């Protein structure tokens, strides 16, 4: 066939970059709407804000809103929530959004 | 204010599509050589080959090279590799290549 879905050892926490507009405000363990896909809204939850993206700054899709002011994660809680993803080997992702729901 | 490094609900295995040349052939267990960033090499095990991709097929890198005429995993262990991967929620790339020492060596 065509496309090989391949897997490779891939850096620790794999995210998604997205750029955040003019104005707008974010910071660690807040959630966001943003773009995925060709047709795609999804809620997502923002793990670091950088100054640079292994991408050109310009062909990243732009993050749509903002949902949380203050993060939905206790500072506490947050560093165990990273600390379990790197120190059990489980994507960040899956640790978050599956942690999520039991925290509220 | 720029960009920022996000977390996302991904799907089982979060894997990376590779374009496989006209000719060449890969099956499931198999390794394979694959460009990566903007310029070089590394070596990566083929999970699945599908006739899609998330992505235009044409804005995918190329396979360079297979590895692997047959899986260098077993039949058995395969399965339980994907399964042990799936149901434990570790990385797939991890598991399968943490294993691949122990299980030959």
């Amino acid at each position: 066939m065509p496309v090989a879905h391949v897997a490779l050892p891939v850096p620790l926490p794999r995210t998604f970059d997205y750029l955040l507009p003019e104005g707008m405000t974010v910071k660690a363990g807040c959630r966001v709407r943003v773009p995925f896909g060709k047709q795609q809204e999804r809620i997502g939850i923002v793990v670091s804000v950088s100054d640079a993206s292994e991408l050109p700054l310009n062909e990243l899709k732009a993050v749509v809103e903002v949902l949380d002011s203050e993060p939905v994660f206790t500072h506490s809680v947050w560093r165990l929530l990273l600390w379990a993803a790197d120190y059990y080997h489980h994507p960040i992702g899956d640790v978050l959004f599956h942690a999520l729901p039991i925290l509220l």
